């Protein structure tokens, strides 16, 4: 089977684990240990082809730069998550983008900008416009998700796999 290696990146509390666990187990998990990194593997039927997705849910604990870079080098695609309710998490996406680009040396690395917590519109700190503008500057797609309601959860994982399939 094709193996699509996806890495979840983003600052703390944005919903990396909640997105991963909603995709894997169809549950909204609100208390997943913030410091725990884990990998998840699932067989999925992508546009009618059975593939395996491997998701690395990062938790920011790896501080040794060579090891972090080694992990990013192994990844084939990235979900770069921020929370629409935390502007600083959106600012932080620039750092993950640069880290990925330094390692992959390919501006067309499969990569989605993911604005999570779309069910908290009344707490929005990041405008759709500014996120779309950043995605346009980077030539990536912007998708808003909710790990709580499941909105666009399958979409971000499937669309990332579609970019891996097309580009690699
Ligand atoms: N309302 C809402 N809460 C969310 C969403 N995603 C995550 N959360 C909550 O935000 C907190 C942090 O989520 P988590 O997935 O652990 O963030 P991580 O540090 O990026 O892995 C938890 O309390 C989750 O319930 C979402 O889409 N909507
Ligand atoms: S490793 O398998 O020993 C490992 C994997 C992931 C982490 S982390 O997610 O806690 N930290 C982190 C930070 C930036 C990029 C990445 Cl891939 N991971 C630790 C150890
Ligand atoms: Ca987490
Ligand atoms: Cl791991």
């Amino acid at each position: 089977l094709a193996l699509h290696k996806v890495i979840m990146v983003g600052s703390g509390g944005v919903g990396k684990s909640a997105l991963t666990l909603q995709f894997m187990y169809d549950e909204f998990v609100e208390d997943y240990e913030p410091t725990k990194a884990d990998s998840y593997r699932k067989k999925v039927v992508l546009d009618g082809e059975e593939v395996q997705i491997d998701i690395l849910d990062t938790a920011g604990q790896e501080d040794y730069a060579a090891i972090r870079d080694n992990y990013f080098r192994s990844g084939e695609g990235f979900l770069c998550v921020f929370s629409i309710t935390e502007m600083e998490s959106f600012a932080a996406t620039a750092d993950f983008r640069e880290q990925i680009l330094r390692v992959k040396e390919d501006e067309n690395v499969p990569f989605l900008l993911v604005g999570n917590k779309s069910d908290l519109e009344d707490k929005r700190q990041v405008s759709v416009e500014e996120a779309k503008n950043r995605a346009e500057q980077w030539n990536v797609n912007y998708v808003e998700t909710s790990a709580k309601t499941r909105a666009n959860v399958d979409k971000v994982f499937f669309d990332l796999m579609r970019e891996i399939r097309a580009r690699l």
